[PDB]
Order: C-alpha cells, then structure tokens, then sequence
C-alpha cells in the first residue's frame, strides 16, 4: 500500500478501512510522488496558533479542542455534500486565502510548514486530508493538482 497507508478495522462495523497517518485521511476502498502540488485549505486557528488573530476575529480564543470540533463539523458537511470545500473555506477559514476559496497556488517541498507539506504531497489529486496540525492551527487540505 502506498505512502503511509495502513489497514484498520471498524469499531462499529467490523469492516477493513484504510487510514493515512500522514494526511489523517480515511476511506473504505484500498488506496490507488510529484515535484509540485497545488492545494487549497481551510484553517481554524486556536489559542496556541502562532498568530491567535485573523480577519474573522481579532483575538482568537477558542481552544485546541474546539478548533477540532469545528474542523470535524466542516469535514462532515464537505464529505456529505451538504456544502462544499470552497464555500466553507471562504466563509470560515481563518487564513486570508479564504478570499481565494482557500487556494494557496502551486508549491514544491521546502516552501511550506512540513506537517502541511507532507500531507499535501501524500494526498492524491482531488483528495481531501483529515485534520492536520501546524503551529498555525488545524487545517483541512484539498489537493487540486
Ligand atoms: O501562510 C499564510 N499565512 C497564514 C495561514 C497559513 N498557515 C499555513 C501553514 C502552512 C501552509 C499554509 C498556511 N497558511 C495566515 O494567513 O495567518 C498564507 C496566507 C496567504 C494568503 C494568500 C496566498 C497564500 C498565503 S500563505
């Protein structure tokens, strides 16, 4: 199995799914490296985020736990089709890339914080990460190219 994928078993179901420790993604189907990628993301800052401040809110005061409850709620809407990544990124992302629908443009290794970079490079085109953690907050990353 490819970059950082692993067999896991469902607690509710008893069915084998697959989990990516690098991207924190999980899917049911058995999964199937480039020089540059392009990613969008939705960032939710928390009180130990680097700059606890954003265009949404001048002091960010939510805790690491509450940030992850948000990221998990957003992930549910996105995965359920009830809203899409872009619309949620524009509305809710604490990153100023919110206005470009979360788009960060194309990049290569060396450019971005490493947790984010590894997740970016381990995603497949069109694939969405689970929650990924950097000193900035907790990201949901969507690899577009
Ligand atoms: O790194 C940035 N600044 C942070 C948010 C952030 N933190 C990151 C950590 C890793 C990768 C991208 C990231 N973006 C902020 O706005 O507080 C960027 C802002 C913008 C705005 C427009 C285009 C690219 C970028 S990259």
């Amino acid at each position: 199995l490819p970059p950082g994928w692993e067999k896991a078993m469902s607690r509710s179901s008893g069915r084998v799914y697959y989990f990516n420790h690098i991207t924190n993604a999980s899917q049911w189907e058995r999964p199937s490296e480039p020089a540059r990628v392009r990613c969008s993301h939705l960032l939710v800052k928390h009180s130990q985020s680097r700059r606890p401040s954003s265009w949404r809110q001048e002091k960010i005061t939510r805790t690491k736990e509450e940030a992850l409850e948000l990221i998990n709620g957003y992930i549910q809407k996105i995965k359920s089709g009830e809203e899409d990544f872009e619309s949620l990124a524009s509305q809710f992302s604490d990153c100023s890339s919110a206005k470009a629908r979360g788009d960060l443009g194309a990049f290569s290794r060396g450019q971005m914080a490493k947790p984010f970079e590894d997740a970016s490079f381990a995603l497949r085109t069109g694939e969405m990460s689970g929650p990924v953690f950097t000193d900035s907050g907790i990201h949901i990353i969507l690899r577009t190219e």
